[PDB]
């Protein structure tokens, strides 16, 4: 495969009872004993990195429990984790333990209600374990077992498909091996950007298995899809074979309405307004693609009302020739304890402060609102046991502040960590400082002088095999690793930083504490004031925290008047909307204001520059650079924002914040810097029938609510729009107005940043 028949984890560490210990060089050749399958059938292995050794159990997370480690690589069999059937599934070996008409199966060791034929003695390699459904003789009907009635010796299990050969539904869950779409063009990789810039990144969504170049439904289409190797071609639906299995389980099914109605299966065929509902098999008077054929899980029958997709409520199709399509009035259930409004997850807002936060000692009292790990992962919720189940639950650490998903320390480590959204990697630490000699990043560069590992112990020399025999990261391994004397190094870029063995007898290795080198001064996109990040369902936005956005500028006309936003990009050069600049060609016309929160009371510390020069972009000219008279002085309240790198595109629902001063009359904050919150909707999505069919380029970008949020223009015209990103703030939006202003189901549009850096680096070098 090789290794595409395991599922791997770092960090964690299954405890087993039936194992088999033993030196190994590689995770291969790790694999390799493991696959060589003798005493037990092994279903899982793990992998110590650090210290050589590789344990091959017969344990997986569903027979056993997984905890947090360190260094230790899980890979887990999938064929032992798949609790679904493909073919007749001889190779099935799931834990389904009731035939297809539920009686309870016997075990494949025991001689009684029945005295078996196909045993564990007898079909060694069939894996004949516990009462459990399996198909030893290769039946065209599929897994069985012996039953626990007497008058019935055996009979089939009922073990629903497995999504590899077809798919069920639209494919919401199709994760098979088809990599052509409907014209048969190749699928391009989802972690690749060529030919086509996308969000759909897989470190993004990891949940969503965007898996090497295959066709998937991450994001409620018709069918599984792909971004294509055709340069013309950005994406295409593919063609996967619908199975004629039953689909998995799903309900409960109401006559009422509950909720946005998406369970309803009610008979209702008229709309509020009083429409007849149009049959959803019918193209008249409507031309559709909400079919029965298409969701057939939907139950789009006869003309129902039904909510096939993410609407507030059940809606149709009408006959009536001049309404597309209207919602329908359902009457509301009853009383009961499940749909009280209560369900599903949807994860916490970005709370994470830009000003790094920091920790004292362990960091086990820190209680900070960071989220985000050392590489720039997002923590899972203490509270959910998804990607990843643990057992450090507010229940069990009541007094460890285990709230949200931010980074905490329960278990006592050396600093504040989290379970990663990932669900490649269990834990790692959080990106957090502890309240020259220094390192970068995780320092596999770092040759400093440091000596002394986390808990006060000396390093051991790395040319010492005592206390601490040692068969890797010896001077003569690792000639390139500095490995010298007993300074704390990174030799396997390990996620933790630098590290040593220890001259404790009874501690192999630890950690040192190396710094992050400190940088000269004020870097773009971190502001020094923490902005209060508005929340999404807030109209009008928020005032924001005074100079939260230093690169904030106010394009003024010659007597004072703010009419424009911008963004400052570097001292001398300010990004704008080209619509600002058609009053007057004139650069001496415009007048750049800096570091300004009140809109006309400026603080005595605003600056005030003139602009030198003015360049159009000339491709789109949608937006325009403008040059300062003197470069703009950086302090804690003037500091550019960061630009993208060439062609980025931010991932469908990163949230963003729009700034500017809004023209509101008659409302609080008139005269303030405001923010918005908004996520940007991925252009696929965006450019859908139901909101704007078509008309939005890739030098552009969506950003907005879908569920009738605003109505409004916010920031100002040629503001920012801007992202944060692990560490900082990105602009990576130029509000423009007149390009789309987000109305009620629709977001706004604004320009792609990313798509004209070349440019604007081009005007700044030159000019
Ligand atoms: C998820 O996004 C949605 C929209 O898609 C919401 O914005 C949501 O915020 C929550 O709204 C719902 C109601 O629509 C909840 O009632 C929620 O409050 C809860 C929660 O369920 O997460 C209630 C609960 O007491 C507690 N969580 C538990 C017990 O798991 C916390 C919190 O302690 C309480 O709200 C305080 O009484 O939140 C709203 O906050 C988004 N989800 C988030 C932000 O997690
Ligand atoms: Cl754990
Ligand atoms: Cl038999």
């Amino acid at each position: 495969e090789p290794l595409d028949d395991y599922v791997n984890t770092q960090g964690a560490s299954l405890f087993s009872v039936t194992k088999k210990q033993l030196g190994a060089g590689s995770i291969e050749e790790c694999a390799a004993k493991c696959e060589e399958d003798e005493e037990f059938t092994c279903r899982a292995f793990q992998y110590h990195s650090k210290e050589q050794q590789c344990v091959i159990m017969a344990e997986n997370r569903k027979s056993s429990i997984i905890i947090r480690m360190r260094d230790v690589v899980l890979f887990e069999k999938k064929v032992y984790l798949s609790e679904c059937k493909t073919g007749n599934g001889k190779n099935y070996r799931g834990t389904m333990s009731k035939t297809k008409n539920g009686i309870t199966c016997q075990k494949w060791s025991s001689t009684s209600p029945h005295r078996p034929r196909f045993s564990p003695a007898t079909h060694p390699s069939e894996g004949l374990e516990e009462n459990y459904c399996r198909n030893p003789d290769n039946d065209p009907q599929g897994p069985w077992c012996y039953t626990t009635d007497p008058e019935k010796r055996y009979d089939y299990c009922d073990i629903l498909e497995c999504e590899e050969e077809c798919m069920h539904c639209s494919g919401e869950n199709y994760d098979g091996k088809i990599s052509k779409t409907m014209s048969g063009l190749e699928c391009q990789a989802w972690d690749s950007q060529s030919p086509h810039a996308h969000g759909y990144i897989p470190s993004k969504f990891p949940n969503k298995n965007l898996k090497k170049n295959y066709c998937r439904n991450p994001d409620r289409e018709l069918r599984p899809w792909c971004f294509t190797t055709d340069p013309n071609k950005r994406w295409e639906l593919c063609d996967i074979p619908r199975c004629t299995t039953p689909p998995p389980s799903s309900g409960p099914t109401y006559q009422c309405l509950k909720g946005t109605g998406e369970n309803y299966r009610g008979n209702v065929a008229v709309t509020v307004s009083g429409h007849t509902c149009q049959h959803w098999s019918a193209q008249t008077p409507h031309t559709h693609n909400r079919t029965p054929e298409n969701f057939p899980c939907k139950n789009l029958d006869e003309n129902y009302c039904r909510n096939p997709d993410g609407k507030r409520a059940p809606w149709c199709h009408t006959t009536n020739s001049q309404v597309r399509w209207e919602y329908c009035k359902i009457p509301s259930c009853d009383s009961s304890p499940v749909s009280t409004e209560q369900l599903a997850p949807t994860a916490p807002p970005e709370l994470t402060p830009v000003v790094q936060d920091c920790y004292h000692g362990d960091g086990q009292s820190y209680r900070g609102t960071s989220s985000t790990t050392t590489t720039g992962k997002k923590c899972q919720s203490w509270s959910s046991m998804t990607p990843h189940r643990h057992q450090k639950t507010p229940e069990n650490y009541p007094n460890a502040g285990l709230t949200m998903n931010y980074c905490r320390n329960p278990d006592a480590d050396k600093g504040p960590w989290c379970f990663t959204t990932d669900p490649s990697v269990r834990w790692e630490y959080c990106n957090l400082k502890k309240c020259e000699d220094c390192m970068f990043g995780n320092g596999k560069g770092y040759r400093g002088k440091r000596a002394t590992t986390v808990t006060g112990t000396p390093c051991q020399d790395w040319a010492a095999q005592e206390p601490h025999r040692h068969s890797i990261f010896t001077p003569e391994t690792n000639p390139r690793a500095g490995l010298e004397k007993n300074y704390c190094r990174n030799p396997d870029g390990d996620v933790g930083g630098p590290w040593c063995y220890t001259t404790n007898p009874r501690k192999l290795y630890d950690y040192c504490d190396v710094p992050q080198c400190a940088a000269p001064s004020f870097d773009c996109g971190k502001p020094q004031v923490e902005p209060k990040k508005c929340p999404g369902r807030v109209v009008g936005g928020c005032v924001a925290h005074p100079h939260s956005w230093p690169w904030q500028v106010s394009l003024r006309t010659r007597f004072g008047m703010h009419f424009c936003g911008g963004t400052l990009i570097s001292p001398e050069w300010v990004l704008t909307a080209a619509h600002c600049l058609e009053k007057s060609p004139r650069p001496s016309s415009y007048k750049v204001i800096l570091g300004a929160h009140q809109e006309v009371n400026l603080e005595p510390h605003v600056q005030e520059i003139e602009v030198s020069r003015l360049f159009l972009e000339p491709t789109r000219k949608d937006i325009a650079l403008l040059k300062l008279s003197s470069p703009a002085v950086i302090t804690d309240k003037v500091i550019p924002a960061c630009l993208p790198s060439p062609n980025y595109v931010v991932a469908d629902r990163t949230e963003c914040f729009i700034t500017g001063w809004g023209e509101t009359q008659g409302t609080f904050g008139a005269g303030l810097l405001k923010e918005a919150q908004l996520p940007v909707i991925e252009n696929k999505v965006c450019n859908r029938y139901e909101f704007l069919n078509g008309r939005v380029q890739s030098t552009e970008l969506c950003a907005g609510h879908l569920a009738g949020g605003t109505d409004s223009c916010q920031g100002d015209s040629g503001g920012p729009l801007v992202c944060f990103e692990k560490d900082k703030y990105i602009l990576q939006g130029v509000t423009s107005w007149g390009l789309g202003c987000a109305r009620p189901n629709k977001p706004g549009v604004y320009v792609r940043v990313s798509r004209f850096v070349t440019w604007i680096e081009g005007v700044m070098r030159n000019n």
